[PDB]
RNA sequence: AUUAAAAGGAAAUUGGGGUGACAGAAAAUAACGGGAGAGGUGAAAAUCCAU
């Protein structure tokens, strides 16, 4: 069921606490493989370490070349609702991590939610102390 | 029986001043992809997960 040089799209969506490598069809129905922090490391602390998106992103683009899909249309994105919109530090690391794996890389794009207007925020008035 | 006060009141624009009758985030629901973790913390756990 696999076919030649399919274009990929990879939303990494990498935050504080964990780190997401998906990719999917060009459609964004039909996911490929999808590997996360949590999946390559055993210490709850490490779910997001830059070593463990690499090692996460490595893996999963071997797949994609198995399959065929070869480019990928990254889109980077963090926990942006109400909270930090700045992507995580493991996102940068699955992104090069796929640039080392012999990956074209097409659109680079940053889908992080920005709120037109937003919900309340937790933490109430005086925030986390 | 004085005037016409850089006293006051009365008859071209400025105004997120007051009243009255477009946007996606967050979450939910529906359906599809995938099949093992996900949240969370300085570190963990109670928690959600093969329905």
């Amino acid at each position: 069921g696999s076919t030649k040089d399919a274009f990929g799209v990879a939303h990494i969506y990498a935050t504080f606490n964990d780190t997401f490598v998906h990719v999917t069809d060009i459609s964004g129905k039909e996911t490929i493989i999808r590997i996360t922090g949590g999946m390559r490391v055993k210490a709850d602390r490490d779910e997001s370490s830059p070593y463990a998106a690499m090692t996460a992103a490595q893996d999963v683009a071997k797949r994609c070349k198995d399959l065929g899909v070869t480019s990928l249309h990254i889109k980077m994105r963090g926990e942006g609702g109400v909270y930090s919109k700045t992507p995580g530090p493991g996102a940068q690391a699955a992104l090069r991590a796929l640039a080392r794996a012999n990956m074209k890389i097409g659109r680079i794009e940053d889908v992080t939610p920005i709120p037109t207007d937003c919900t309340k925020r937790k933490g109430g008035r005086r925030g986390r102390r």
